[PDB]
């Protein structure tokens, strides 16, 4: 079962890896050193540890192959994401990090392509041998999410991986796990029930990343997790990434890394709270007023529905409403840039059924409490995210369910990534044709 080798009598009778393999191109440094803190503190990043890596800009000046840099930029994207600008130097030069993001984020490329540099310079698999590279994750979603981009990175060499989650059969991954996988990404509770039987080992594992360490506590794989890695030798590079910091986080960082950098690039992210569904439609804003009678109607047979509608400008509550009222709606259009005498009883009759539905700006969106807000509609997309967060958060508290529609088109691009950010936290569906902003 446990035996928990001591790693001073086993350790300098194993073999020894190499794990930095940055060039740290000069176009990176010199810069230098009020753009790279401007970019950083534009991404929001706060990192402190010992010497920490320029970020790198581009994907040249990331010092990856080309077996990896080519099917990297071959997925058609620019100027790679803030999480990968400033985790790829870092990973690649082998150091340990925790990194705090939302559960969510662009994070597992973050890691994976230096944990598949990190393979290619270690000999091979020499049968009997088992992973090189070590993923934990919560969740068998993850897992699956994970591998993707395994063997999409790792198909161009040998790269071999296997999940090992639980709920599908415990005999196919026996079979998967006989078969030399040099990447394994486990659920901490099926990777302890197949180190028992002794299907895989842990005794070539040099790289080590814990996902969404966090919510891998919550659910009490703790036990689990810290009888895994004292079986993993402890000059290990070792990667930690986790959207909440609680003190057994705080503690799991202390007792398993070495001299790490912490880079936080997300904003100690907030709840939006799961007793929400999140409708998003990918749209034109051509044919949007077309989808607004559709979920106006789905909502308005239900009594007493009260529906809270949001658009860009103010003058355009008044276009939504003079179309809205027009063919029977009680709609009345809240802003200020009229009369504020008589803005303030369209709320002594919205929150009684006098006039359900109330159209508004994010500016008008100001420290009114009408709470009782069903089924609340996007009808333009904010700019920011903290925004949509408070306005799909005045539905369903106190009767703890809502439902929230956004209306999603291409002027909103640099924030459909950090939208899917905001869902996958809330465990929610998620539109098949919006997934296309998930990365970068």
């Amino acid at each position: 079962e446990l035996i928990k080798p001591n790693w001073d009598e086993e350790l300098p009778k194993l073999p020894t890896f190499e794990k930095n393999f940055y060039v740290e191109h000069e176009s990176v440094r010199d810069r230098s050193d009020s753009e790279i803190a401007q970019f950083r503190k534009e991404n929001e990043m706060t990192i402190s540890g010992h010497d920490i890596p320029k970020p790198i800009t581009t994907f040249d000046e990331a010092g990856f192959p080309d077996y990896v840099l080519n099917e990297v930029k071959a997925e058609g994207f620019d100027k790679p994401t803030g999480i990968q600008c400033q985790g790829w130097p870092m990973a690649l030069s082998g150091r340990d990090m925790v990194g705090i993001a939302a559960t969510g984020s662009g994070k597992t490329l973050s890691y994976c392509l230096p944990g598949i540099v990190h393979i290619n310079a270690q000999p091979l698999l020499a049968p009997g041998d088992g992973p090189i590279v070590l993923v934990l994750a919560p969740t068998r979603e993850l897992a699956v999410q994970i591998q993707t981009e395994c063997s999409k990175f790792g198909h161009s060499s040998r790269i071999r991986n296997t999940c090992v989650y639980g709920g599908v059969p415990k005999s196919q991954q026996i079979r998967d796990l006989s078969r030399g996988s040099e990447i394994v990404i486990a659920t901490p509770g099926r990777l302890i029930d197949m180190l028992e039987i002794g299907k895989t080992n842990l005794k070539r594992v040099t790289y080590l990343v814990l996902d969404e360490a966090d919510r891998m506590l919550d659910m009490g794989f703790e036990p689990q997790i810290r009888k895994i890695v004292d079986q993993i030798r402890p000059d290990r590079q070792t990667l930690m990434w986790s959207a909440t910091w609680p003190k057994e986080v705080k503690q799991l960082a202390a007792d398993y890394l070495n001299d790490p950098i912490q880079v936080q690039v997300g904003s100690l992210e907030l709840s939006a709270s799961h007793n929400i569904t999140q409708i998003v439609e990918v749209v034109s804003d051509f044919e949007k007023r077309d989808r607004l009678n559709k979920y106006l109607e789905t909502a308005s047979q239900d009594n007493e529905y009260k529906t809270l509608i949001f658009a860009s400008t103010k003058r355009m509550c008044d276009d939504i409403t003079k179309y809205l009222r027009e063919d029977g709606w009680p709609a009345l259009a809240i802003h200020g840039d009229k009369d504020q005498r008589e803005r303030d009883w369209v709320l002594q009759e919205f929150r009684n059924g006098r006039s359900p539905i109330m159209v508004a700006t994010d500016v008008a969106a100001r420290g009114i409490d009408v709470k009782g807000i069903n089924y609340v509609i996007n009808y333009d997309m904010p700019g920011n995210i903290e925004d949509y967060v408070h306005r799909i958060g005045r539905t369903g508290r106190a009767g703890a369910t809502g439902t929230a529609i956004s209306f999603f088109t291409e002027q909103n691009k640099g924030l459909g990534a950090k939208l899917i950010s905001i869902m996958r936290e809330a465990n929610q569906n998620i539109p098949p044709e919006l997934l296309k902003y998930d990365r970068r």
